């Protein structure tokens, strides 16, 4: 409790915790493969992201970045924990739509760069190149938010629950370039205790509220 | 030869290095496109497995961790390792069974979470954390272990050979907690010297043990 | 510009972002699902290298390593582009084909072992060791091409476009651990600025050339 930002990161580990064991628990007894699929991705997602907000909150996921003349903490194990989970809830919208394996590479591979320059911007240490960093990143995530819209027979439930989370999904995503920006990995308008407050908010959501709607869903059954 | 561990490591070295081109001579004529997927994933273990024992061998993959008030020797490459090789060791065992892909995606990202804690945990500053990272690794391991017996028409050589293999990984994976545990990583119990010997005989054993087993199978086969 | 090698790694970085944009251009329209494979894998190719080429013109790439009692300048971000970027040429080749998953799996796991390996040796602190790290590459790099010459019904089109590309491939795949020998990772008898230019020409060549004979062939159309 040493940092202001304890509190978030506390909550963002209970909640993404305890998403994951509801997500456990309710695809058990689940034998239709499809099913299966969508559970086992989306269960994934909060596990990983638990185990990074928890790295976040004990200390492990933090480091300092000298720029601006300061010794600047960025917390490093949010890219740890979106490379790798923004790619699999993408493979959830790919999946519900039966996505050609063309789009799903496109996708995924847009996304690992948007999340690796993400990351280079973070750690950078020439103050004015870390937002081409984030330029960049952001020219990748618009090239994602158009795919979902414009790169995609389809049953009508699942037609309704992909536009339902792609609306999700272009909201949410859309603000993460936009808190970036403004908090203490940019232009250190927000302070840090909030931004961390903003991520965990937008995380919680995006995982937690995205698989509870698709979860839910007779979209998810053959 | 400066560590008394130097040995393990190069005995380890030597025989991951013997294993894979003995799979790797053993699979030159397969024809049949299942028994490659087979050979190509029994060969490649013990082949990235070489490259790490011989890098802790050289000195690359061994770093200090300060904890305790000491500077405490920690091989970081193994969790470089088993990062890729645990999970092809489960995709051996998910294949010969004609697993569910959603079942592949639940071994593969507890087995990858079961790693990446297990990682965290080696390389945290203070004491008390790293057994907490130690135990949601362990949470992580008796999933993978539940699924194996309790997740999963099939052929009877197919059938003898995963309750053979499956009982060689429940009894060997369960082992490596223990020794992480007593060992130089955990209460430091047991010295380096001879947690390296208990990690290479496991090894050895988890690897080219299981291919001999598995390679001179029947099930391999369509 | 502080840097001699600057020139080309700016050029680098031009030319695999506007071959990144042509392809990209180029794959709008594609309805083929097979067609849309090759754009994806191709584009996403130049997409990394631009990211890694942009990261060493910046400084961000480019690590000191201690070693024949120097500080010596490696460009560690060519391992992070190639990690990635090698086995999807691979995959462009392997697709090509119709290769079984087993030879797949067996091109793209010696290749992140070549380039693991490589990247070890780059970083590796005792001299005489790099140059065993070297040896094990081009080991792996030997077997790469081992398969694509003896490891593979099939159209006339694809035969001719894939012969064309496996050989463009051998000759420069061929000329990096030469490169690498003489430069400074390992002899340093070629100074760091004439690497750079090496390195440029033959990247530039092996994504952008390569992906402008793959793209304009009928071979990626089923
Ligand atoms: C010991 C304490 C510190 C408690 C923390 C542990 C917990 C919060 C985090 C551990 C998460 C991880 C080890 C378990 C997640 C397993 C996922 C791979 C679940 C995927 O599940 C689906 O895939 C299989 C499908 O058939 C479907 O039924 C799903 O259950
Ligand atoms: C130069 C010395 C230092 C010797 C050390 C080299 C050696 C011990 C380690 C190099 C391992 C690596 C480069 C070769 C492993 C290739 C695997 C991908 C083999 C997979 O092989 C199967 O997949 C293809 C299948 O069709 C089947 O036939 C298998 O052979
Ligand atoms: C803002 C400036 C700094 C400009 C630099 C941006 C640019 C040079 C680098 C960004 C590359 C990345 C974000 C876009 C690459 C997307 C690939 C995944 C494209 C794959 O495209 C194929 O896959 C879909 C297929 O259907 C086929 O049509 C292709 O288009
Ligand atoms: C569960 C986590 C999710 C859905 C995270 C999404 C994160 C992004 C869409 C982040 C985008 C960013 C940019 C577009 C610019 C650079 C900074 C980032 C990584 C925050
Ligand atoms: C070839 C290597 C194999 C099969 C390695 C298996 C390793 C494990 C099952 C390790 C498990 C661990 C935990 C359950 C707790 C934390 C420490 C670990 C990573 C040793
Ligand atoms: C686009 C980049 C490509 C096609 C890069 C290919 C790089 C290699 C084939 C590198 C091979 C090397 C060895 C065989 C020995 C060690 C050093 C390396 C990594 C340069």
């Amino acid at each position: 409790t040493g940092r202001p930002e304890w509190i978030w990161l506390a909550l963002g580990t209970a909640l993404m915790g305890l998403g994951t064991l509801y997500f456990l628990v309710k695809g058990m007894g689940v034998s239709d493969p499809d099913a299966k699929k969508f559970y086992a991705i989306t269960t994934l997602v909060p596990a990983i992201a638990f185990t990074m907000y928890l790295s976040m909150l004990l200390g492990y996921g933090l480091t300092m970045v000298p720029f601006g003349g300061e010794q600047n903490p960025i917390y490093w194990a949010r890219y740890a924990d979106w490379l790798f989970t923004t790619p699999l809830l993408l493979l959830d919208l790919a999946l519900l739509v039966d996505a050609d394996q063309g789009t799903i590479l496109a996708l995924v591979g847009a996304d690992g760069i948007m999340i690796g320059t993400g990351l280079v911007g973070a750690l950078t240490k020439v103050y004015s190149y870390r937002f081409v960093w984030w330029a960049i990143s952001t020219a990748a995530m618009l090239y994602i938010l158009y795919v979902l819209f414009f790169g995609f027979s389809m049953r009508p439930e699942v037609a309704s629950t992909f536009k339902v989370l792609r609306n999700v999904t272009v909201v949410l995503w859309s603000a993460y370039p936009v808190v970036w920006l403004i908090g203490s990995e940019g232009a250190g308008i927000v302070p840090l205790n909030i931004e961390t407050l903003l991520f965990m908010v937008l995380d919680v959501s995006a995982k937690v509220g995205f698989g509870l709607i698709l979860l839910r869903s007779r979209a998810i059954f053959g």
